[PDB]
């Protein structure tokens, strides 16, 4: 499922993402935008280390979910990576919350640093009623 911007903004707010571990809703929106373009079925194989990124937040199978094929991987979110490809983003969100509970926080995703950090990210939530 490819979410429309404001539809996603409202969904994330309802799932309690706004301000989670100090991360504003607009940062989560900027992250989803650059990681997958708000697409829940997006998957990306990283040939260099044999890991795959899954879903809307492109969560890495090496640490967060289990797909069985990633070498020396853990499943910190205790989910099958398949769960991160559903239209219903409840599991992807619960797992993203787990990722930011780590010391790096939102910085865990390099795309956030490159395209969201220290930028005016208001645009992602403007007009969405959140």
């Amino acid at each position: 499922k490819v979410f429309e911007r404001c539809e996603l903004a409202r969904t994330l707010k309802r799932l309690g993402m706004d301000g989670y571990r100090g991360i504003s809703l607009a940062n989560w929106m900027c992250l989803a935008k650059w990681e997958s373009g708000y697409n829940t079925r997006a998957t990306n194989y990283n040939a260099g280390d044999r890991s795959t990124d899954y879903g809307i937040f492109q969560i890495n199978a090496r640490y967060w979910c289990n797909d069985g094929k990633t070498p020396g991987a853990v499943n910190a979110c205790h989910l099958s990576c398949s769960a991160l490809l559903q239209d219903n983003i409840a599991d992807a969100v619960a797992c993203a919350k787990r990722v930011v509970r780590d010391p790096q926080g939102i910085r865990a995703w390099v795309a956030w640093r490159n395209r969201c950090q220290n930028r005016d990210v208001r645009q992602y939530v403007q007009g969405c009623g959140v």
